[PDB]
């Protein structure tokens, strides 16, 4: 019952970390929107879940997050939760195999789809006095290798939540994110597979942490469900859920 | 039940955010030992809620606390996790007028009490796979005017919380710290009697943060309750609990 | 001496912060190239500093910043530094004020050309065992009322920042970033005139600096010469000039 | 000529980094005190440098230290830089190990030390407008395994830093730290010495960094120099001098 009574949308819910965060919210007592521009995974976990439903939306399409954002208030009659998960890793990259282009498309995904959804939601969080969580990642404060434009990606979604959180704050809506590390996700498992030893890089990225594994969408949906329904307190955090991978780390020439 | 069959040690239960952390985890289904040095508030606390009992232990004597481990294990059969909160704040200090005396006795207070408890409990932690948490401070993080002793002493805290945790996860127990700001407690309006304006110094602390408002004990304690029962691919973080304080802030001679 | 021989293009050096850095590194013995998009600033400095040219550029044109990369190697032979200075702060505005296209015009600016020219440039800094300084933000970090887009754009390049330090470290080419906080430039003049009492709103920027005054072009320079000449074990660094700004911040309802 | 007229104390300054902070001071024109409590490097310093003398001096001993700094103005007239670099990292300890007499004792040395030297030569800082800059550690920031009451101590001295800089700022007095790295000094060859395979953990240490080298004395007395002299909107920043080692790092079960 945490968050009974609450409406909320999960963009990118249709599998890996969203999935996780709608099924955290539905066994909180929450209605859930599930935002995808897949239909299969989304369609499923409707079927799978009461208090779930289905909107089939591309978060880099203005008029399709309009129609998420109406089509939610007409069926649900508020609005207390925005996650924006919808995101893309691209294969390992060198920068100089990196494109302006590319990277525009991606800052098209990672960040302005949080954005837009984001303004399209705040009147309605506002009147909910709700929240926003934005899912960025741990490299956009540590950097990782052959990842550039991700990297800058999820710099940016951390920084704006933080600019967010000021300028929401007297309105009584609350803007925070969480940074995951390595979570085992379809994701996880399709970037693996592309690499010459799969196996071999499962293990690293298991070996990555101090907790000796990845982590599951499940660890990532319990902080959003604190986050939006006990962290009362908190605006403008990024809540870490990476395992430890950041801690620790002739011959002078 | 979200912390059902659970039992945590909590220093400084007494009063402030101690007790707030010891109602939310008596809320959450645990058993609570407080551990207080002063038995006003603590024992007023135990014949309040059922579930938490209170142990006279002063945190900074080596011999209270090898007790306080040793009647907890007696009475209740197992230890999953301590929050070290017991930590004072002395009234605001120019560099000048602090002594290495008084910096010490800080010390031996907000950084070795934390430290001989934890040292005392991992044995039964490791156990359990229990968790512990350390009470910090934002002003590690970012400085305070007035407070040199302070300041380096919550600074240590949340450095060796994560030295802990790297030391800790090969053995399965996390290691955590919150990092409050301005939480509204007897030791925060004692601080503020102390000055010639009382009420326009609590004005002034609650309008430091964005939220207008300064925190609650509550807010703290489910924080605490979070990360002992839903955080388990979360250790070595920093969890700021401060209303977003640290967001924000001839001409150029 | 400290560089002597060596040649530095630094983008937006026709004024503010830009002519400040290409001031310390011709007084450090390189040649400069100015990149600016105005003629004006740019061109008189060239006719004042010897060891200075101007190169009429906009970092948003593809083929312009091409052509900058090619006439530097043409005319001097060599390229050991970028300064990716260029970068605009729109006026204040609301979130609700702001819009996408606003936003992608100022990541094209703030993102996108540093990242076009890092990239042209990169060929020839790794020949020269040269490096990359960035000019980013302080309130990248810890956020900025009424600026969500210029935040975002901030956090996105001092992530970057890290990203592209770990991927050019095998290549011997260091890769750094700036944030200054308040300073002293035509940009603030502007901004400030846009208020409705200017010097109230100066006066304010002033104190929001525990050292009481803004900062200089001069002294971001310097922090430039000494990351460009002196700093060879630094890479991937977040280097703040802020005065500070950073530092420190019913009752509880 | 960067720092010439100026006087610089340095504590631990006969081997290591201190001494490559000295020698950077020197040659930066200024006259240096070397602090330590071993007298074989540093009388050997001496008796190199023009410009550099040597007084013994236990920073954990209060009546040494009021004797440095009296010693110090006696003879050189003024004094405007102190630079904390004494300290020590104890063998690899497991926290069950360790002992709170033990961290006591590092406290000492690595925390207190500080205060104490700070605490004394801040008056003369005032009159000079002069500075102070302590020597922290990364480890302090990210933790490190096998270190518990270090990495404490070296959080604490961050966070003073922050504490005092504010503190300060009215007196135009900046405070500032260095976090080196891995630097390949004679501690790190006395601790690698106690290793079962020294050769094998030098390996692991110089590739622990993205440029693959550990630092070297110089270039923290380089940094050291950069904080002094020109780096006068800068105060309570912590400036990394690490090579990188901060960057970057069934399944989920
Ligand atoms: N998996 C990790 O290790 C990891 C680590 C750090 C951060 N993250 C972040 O977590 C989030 C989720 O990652 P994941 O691993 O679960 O990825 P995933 O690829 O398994 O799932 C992403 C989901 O988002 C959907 N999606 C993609 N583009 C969309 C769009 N334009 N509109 C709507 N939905 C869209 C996909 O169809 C998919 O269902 C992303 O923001 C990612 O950057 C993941
Ligand atoms: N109140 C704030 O704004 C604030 C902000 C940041 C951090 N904190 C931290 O939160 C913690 C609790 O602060 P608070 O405001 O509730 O303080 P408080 O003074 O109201 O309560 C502290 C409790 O700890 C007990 N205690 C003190 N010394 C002890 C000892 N030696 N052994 C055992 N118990 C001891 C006291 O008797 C009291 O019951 C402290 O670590 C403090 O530094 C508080
Ligand atoms: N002034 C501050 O307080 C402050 C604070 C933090 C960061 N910064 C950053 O410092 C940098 C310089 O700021 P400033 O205050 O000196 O600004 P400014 O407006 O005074 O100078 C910017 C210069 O860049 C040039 N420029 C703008 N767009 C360009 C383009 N497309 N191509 C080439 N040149 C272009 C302008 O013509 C101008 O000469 C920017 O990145 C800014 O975001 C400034
Ligand atoms: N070497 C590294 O990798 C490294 C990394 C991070 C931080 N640091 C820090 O840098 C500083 C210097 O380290 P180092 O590697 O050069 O060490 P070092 O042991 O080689 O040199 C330390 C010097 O300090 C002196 N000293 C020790 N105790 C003293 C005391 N009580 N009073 C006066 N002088 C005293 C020693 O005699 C010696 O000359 C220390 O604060 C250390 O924690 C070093
Ligand atoms: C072969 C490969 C390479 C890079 C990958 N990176 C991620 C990722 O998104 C991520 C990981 C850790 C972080 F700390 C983080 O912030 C993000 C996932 C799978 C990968 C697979
Ligand atoms: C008159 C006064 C001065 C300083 C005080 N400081 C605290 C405190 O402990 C604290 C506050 C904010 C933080 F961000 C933080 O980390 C700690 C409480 C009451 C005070 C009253
Ligand atoms: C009226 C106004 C508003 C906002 C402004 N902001 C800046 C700026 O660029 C900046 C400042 C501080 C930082 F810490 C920072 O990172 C950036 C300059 C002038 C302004 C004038
Ligand atoms: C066998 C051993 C173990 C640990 C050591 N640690 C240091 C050290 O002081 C240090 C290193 C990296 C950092 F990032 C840092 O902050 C400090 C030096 C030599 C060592 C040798
Ligand atoms: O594909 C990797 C993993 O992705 C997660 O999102 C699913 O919940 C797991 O069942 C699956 O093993
Ligand atoms: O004394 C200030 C506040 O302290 C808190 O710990 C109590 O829960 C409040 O009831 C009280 O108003
Ligand atoms: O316009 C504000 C300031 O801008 C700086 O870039 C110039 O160097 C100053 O002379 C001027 O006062
Ligand atoms: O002992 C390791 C290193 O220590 C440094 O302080 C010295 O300057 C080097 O010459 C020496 O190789
Ligand atoms: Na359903
Ligand atoms: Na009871
Ligand atoms: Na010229
Ligand atoms: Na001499």
């Amino acid at each position: 019952t945490r968050y009974a009574g609450k409406v909320v949308v999960v963009t990118g819910g249709g599998r890996g970390i969203g999935a996780g965060i709608v099924r955290a919210f539905v066994n909180s007592g929450a209605r859930v929107v599930i935002c995808d521009k897949d239909e299969s995974g989304g369609r499923a976990l409707e079927q799978e879940l009461p208090g779930a439903v289905f909107i089939l939306c591309d978060v880099t399409q203005e008029d399709d997050v309009k129609t998420l954002v109406s089509e939610t208030i007409r069926r649900f009659g508020r609005l207390d939760c925005v996650v924006n998960n919808a995101g893309h890793h691209p294969p390992p990259q060198r920068p100089e195999e990196t494109s302006a282009q590319g990277f525009r498309q991606l800052l098209e995904l990672n960040l302005l789809g949080t954005y837009t959804l984001t303004k399209l939601a705040l009147p309605y969080l506002r009147k909910s006095q709700g929240n926003v969580i934005n899912i960025s990642s741990l490299v956009g404060a540590i950097g990782q290798a052959q990842a550039v434009p991700y990297v800058a990606t999820k710099g940016a979604v951390t920084a704006m939540t933080k600019a967010l959180a000021l300028d929401e704050s007297p309105y009584g809506v609350r803007v925070n994110c969480i940074s995951p590390g390595n979570i085992w996700t379809p994701l996880w498992e399709e970037l693996a597979a592309l690499m010459p030893d799969p196996r071999a890089t499962i293990r690293e990225g298991m070996l990555a942490q101090p907790l000796g594994r990845m982590g599951q969408p499940a660890e990532v949906g319990a902080a959003a469900v604190f986050l939006a329904s006990e962290a009362n307190f908190c605006t403008g955090i990024e809540l870490l859920v990476t395992g430890g991978a950041e801690l620790g780390y002739a011959p002078d020439i």
